[PDB]
């Protein structure tokens, strides 16, 4: 399994979308995982975080968290399978999040892995996983 | 609202249980709140957190959710309300969450307040928030 961050570029005064994407999701699928990501409030204002389309709960915010503390410049995701029978499991490579973003400088926006917690598939079992780090014009 | 982290004294070896208070609820409740806490996995190993008595949601662990970062050594605590009509809001003083550590090391063990999210009562209006401090053998 691999997390990637996308890279895009965009203005200063813009609005843009940065995505997360999951690569090699297993056959049994992801039932949760949670990871930290660390950003620059200074370059980028976040505005909001939505869910993907491999989030197959029909109601998405359900199952998919963030939090967003700019004072200690991280971001917080937090994916757990609402249904408790494995039913809306991420079962298929694509994109998981998408960060809405206001760009107030032209210097480099880096998103970066900083930290994992849980991450495991429908029988509970953990995964291996790597991240790519990426971000707005860098 | 006042949000308190407790004082408590353990030895090393065993495991204890730090409570978080919420003194000073509003009649409207609180529907939703998140924030972070800081601490040192050198002192304290965090084996679980818990919700308390005050979650009325039948089904605490809907409602409550905990992330905890050991390199970061920062803990994440997200409360939202999981009727979504304002049913299981907070309404009345008492223990909001029990952490439950290891302690490692005679060394004081303190958790302190790091960054508030979001707290609002149940007609989505931001309340005024203060944090005291605690930990374990301070």
């Amino acid at each position: 399994v691999v997390v990637e961050i996308g890279k895009v570029t965009g203005s200063v005064g813009t609005t843009v979308e940065i995505p997360v994407y999951f690569r090699g999701v297993p056959s049994k699928g992801i039932a949760n995982c949670d990871f930290v990501f660390r950003y620059d409030p200074n370059v980028l204002e976040i505005i909001g975080i939505d869910p993907g389309d491999i989030i197959v709960d029909p109601n998405p915010t359900k199952s998919f968290d963030t939090a967003i503390y700019p004072d200690r410049k991280i971001i917080v995701f937090l994916f757990a399978e609402d249904s408790g029978t494995g039913a809306y499991a991420i079962t298929k490579d694509g994109v998981f999040a998408k960060i809405r973003a206001t760009v107030k400088s032209s210097a480099p926006g880096y998103i970066t892995f900083d930290e994992v917690g849980g991450f495991a598939d429908n029988d509970l079992v953990e995964q291996k996983v790597s991240f790519i780090d990426g971000g707005v014009n860098v």
